[PDB]
């Protein structure tokens, strides 16, 4: 039986998608304070997204209404250049998950179109991707000032070409991205096994180097390492051992504590400077931690992930609107009047990201303490009470310390409904729901079967 939790995410949810429906249908994004649309892929991005996240909630009419867009109106040709990363997480992570719970073969005749559109991007010199490829001409670029591609971007994009060269018994796909991940197995220039954040395309070395960070443009590396290990049924033992390393060079190099209350926290490093400067992004660390130890990780990768996870909750309700902010900054020192979490006026918006609730997941999956799942509905009654727009939808906010104008930006990002509601009915769920024995997420909250 769904319980009153997951009947406040079914609200919500539905409240979300009445806007798309009106006002955005097989759009990319729903606008929802204007009323209208925005493109980027123009592939119905937040309908793809939204597909398994519908199926999980019963959702099951709206399912099919959807089915019904993807098999008329979803069409890859057109001439559209595309990031490969954010087109792998989202629309091949997204079709193979509709695949695998509705068992529509539709979802992976899509897949297998849109994967082989992708593939001219690992033509380069040395197998790592250009960044863009245009699904309808078969070019891939680089951006327009480097031949540098981005590492999270290039080391992310596995669990889904893997999958869909099981499915599918082409093993292009599974080849082209082992490629990468062999490369960087054995690249210089990692500190304790954290990486740079730039890889370059002709030279296949990592560029800007000294600089180290998990947040954006690294984070999802290390996540991936972890969930393919977990995808390969633990025998692809490189992964692990590049995983473990790195959550040592995590605790040596980038863990201080705040003031006044001593939190833990992963900051940056710049040529040995370190910076307590952590993007809302990082907080998928508590959950792959915690997802780690229920799959044999030491416990010392428990006692840290409990530590994030408050620090993460803590960097969502010591705002004014109990929502965090996409960067935080905090203080090694004790100073006159100041909380722990700090925000520069620049960077006070939220994106509906979903990286806390993710984490809660995991947390109460692994620990069960429900503690992480009032903390869930605590923050889940905050996006309700600061980002709903009436006529339908929610919204991106411009400054989350001002709960009389929170100031919205008249978006709702493919990730509210695809990863941030998702990832919240299953905090909530009494149930065999999606075990993480069966399933790994991909970096969009898409599951994937383990093999
Ligand atoms: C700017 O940050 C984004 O892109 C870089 C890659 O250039 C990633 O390293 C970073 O994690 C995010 S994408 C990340 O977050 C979104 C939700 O907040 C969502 O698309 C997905 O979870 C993705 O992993
Ligand atoms: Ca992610």
């Amino acid at each position: 039986h769904l319980n009153y939790r997951q009947k406040g995410v079914i609200d919500v949810f539905l409240h979300a998608w009445k806007g798309y429906r009106k006002f955005a249908w097989g759009h990319d994004e729903l606008k929802p304070v204007s009323r209208s649309f925005s493109e980027w892929f123009g592939l119905g991005l937040t309908l793809i997204d939204a597909l398994d996240t519908m199926w999980i909630l019963g959702l099951r009419k709206e399912f099919e209404e959807a089915r019904k867009w993807v098999s008329k109106k979803l069409h890859f040709e057109k001439d559209v250049d595309v990031n490969l990363f954010e087109s792998t997480i989202r629309i091949l992570g997204g079709l193979l998950s509709a695949y695998h719970l509705s068992g529509d073969s539709l979802f992976l005749r899509k897949a297998e179109d849109f994967g082989n559109r992708l593939m001219p991007a690992f033509r380069t010199p040395s197998k790592i991707p250009y960044s863009d490829v245009n699904i309808g001409t078969g070019v891939a670029h680089p951006p327009r000032w480097t031949s540098d591609s981005t590492v999270a971007e290039v080391t992310s994009i596995q669990l889904e070409f893997r999958e869909l060269s099981r499915l599918t018994g082409d093993k292009k796909f599974q080849e082209a991205v082992e490629k990468v991940t062999q490369h960087i197995h054995g690249l210089s220039g990692k500190k304790d096994g954290l990486v740079p954040m730039f890889i370059n395309t002709h030279s296949g070395l990592f560029t800007h180097l000294g600089v180290f960070t998990l947040g954006a443009r690294a984070d999802s590396y290390y996540e991936y390492l972890l969930k393919q290990w977990i995808q390969g049924g633990k025998q692809e033992t490189q992964l692990l051992e590049d995983y473990v390393e790195a959550i040592e060079g995590v605790r040596t190099h980038l863990l201080r504590h705040s003031e006044p209350s001593k939190l833990t926290f992963v900051g940056e490093l710049a040529h040995g400077r370190f910076s307590a400067k952590m993007d809302h992004l990082v907080c998928f660390l508590p959950g792959t931690l915690a997802l780690g130890v229920y799959h044999g990780l030491p416990a010392s990768h428990m006692e840290l992930a409990q530590e994030l996870m408050e620090t993460c909750y803590q960097m969502n309700r010591q705002m004014e609107t109990g929502l965090s902010p996409e960067i935080v900054h905090f203080n090694l020192y004790p100073q006159p009047g100041r909380r722990d979490v700090e925000v520069k006026p620049a960077d006070r918006h939220n994106l509906l990201r979903p990286e806390t609730v993710e984490s809660l997941f995991y947390l109460y999956r692994v620990t069960g303490d429900r503690k992480y799942q009032d903390w869930g509905w605590e923050i889940l009654q905050s996006f309700s009470r600061f980002t709903r727009v009436p006529s339908g939808g929610y919204s991106s906010i411009n400054n989350v310390q001002d709960p009389q104008k929170p100031e919205p930006r008249d978006k709702m990002e493919s990730f509210f409904l695809g990863e941030t509601l998702k990832y919240l009915f299953l905090l909530f769920s009494d149930d065999n729901l999606l075990s993480l024995d069966a399933y790994v997420f991909n970096t969009e909250a898409h599951p994937l079967p383990i093999w």
